[PDB]
């Protein structure tokens, strides 16, 4: 089993504000879709609710949602009550897709983090997990989106 985390953050670590992602980055959406397609995706209940209805559930991927309500019913997805239960229901290579609470829950089990860093001085109430010792990453050139925002992809792997 290989657990991955995937997220997009500002340079300062912000990932969400008022239940949404406070920027638009189409190159990141395309990358996220390509990376996770065909894999189990694990998310917190608030992230399930932040999904636009047209992509809820995320198509072509088994959706798993963590909640403490044993009778929460995400149509087209599986609701589970614990990290162990989510992994027991996962395929061999699940991606943890947020949000802040769920990233911190699965980080100790993760083997890679696919991170998009965005150049945006925007505040928020949800933060990316802190990567301490144990990870190695190669830097990539910063890119400019058609939306005009500058962004960087980073692929962290466990040492
Ligand atoms: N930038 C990115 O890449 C990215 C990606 C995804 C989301 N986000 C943003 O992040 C924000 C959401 O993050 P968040 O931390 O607020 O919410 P979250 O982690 O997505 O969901 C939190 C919820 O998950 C459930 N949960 C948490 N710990 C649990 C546990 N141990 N066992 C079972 N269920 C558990 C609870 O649901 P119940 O209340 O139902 O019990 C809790 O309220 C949004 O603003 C979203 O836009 C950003
Ligand atoms: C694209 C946002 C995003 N980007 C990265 N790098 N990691 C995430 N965990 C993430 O969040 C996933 C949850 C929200 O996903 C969306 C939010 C708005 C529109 C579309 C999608 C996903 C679309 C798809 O994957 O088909
Ligand atoms: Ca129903």
């Amino acid at each position: 089993g290989t657990i991955g985390l995937i997220w997009a953050q500002t340079r300062a670590g912000v990932i969400g504000a008022d239940g949404a992602i406070p920027w638009r980055l189409p190159e990141d959406q395309a990358r996220f879709k390509r990376i996770t397609m065909g894999h189990t995706v694990i998310m917190g209940r608030k992230t399930w609710e932040s999904l636009p209805g047209s992509v809820r559930p995320l198509p072509g991927r088994p959706n798993i949602v963590l909640t403490r309500d044993a009778l929460f019913e995400p149509d087209g997805a599986l609701a589970v009550g614990s990290a162990d239960a989510a992994l027991a229901a996962s395929d061999e290579a699940p991606w943890v897709i947020g949000g802040g609470e769920i990233y911190r829950l699965f980080l100790p089990l993760a083997q890679r983090c696919e991170v998009t860093v965005v150049e945006a001085d925007v505040p928020g109430d949800a933060l990316a997990p802190e990567l301490g010792e144990g990870w190695v990453v190669e830097t990539n050139d910063w890119q400019t989106s058609e939306s005009g925002l500058r962004y960087q992809f980073l692929s962290y792997r466990k040492v």
